[PDB]
């Protein structure tokens, strides 16, 4: 059961399902290229690689590396508010 923040990687704060972007607020770091797995009720859970990240402002970023800065990206299936992000090994 969930302990700490050590134990995931983002927490999703909305999702357009029109648009397949998720908002997420970021707890650990990640970046494009690493895989990821969604989970928590509601939802299947399923893993993607994460294609491109960008701020509120749209500026793309290397790297989501600033603890609880909101981010966005693409994502591969609906994701409902407070489903949580962890790295996927």
């Amino acid at each position: 059961s969930l302990k700490t923040t050590r134990e995931f990687a983002g927490l999703v704060l909305g999702y357009d399902p029109e648009t397949g972007i998720a908002t997420v607020q970021q707890r650990n770091h990640f970046r494009p290229g690493d895989e990821v797995e969604f989970f928590g009720p509601e939802i299947e859970n399923f893993t993607q690689v994460i294609e491109k990240i960008w701020d509120e402002d749209g500026n793309e970023l290397d790297a989501a590396r600033h603890p609880l800065q909101i981010v966005k990206f693409k994502v591969k299936r609906p994701l409902f508010p407070y489903n949580m992000m962890r790295k996927e090994n």
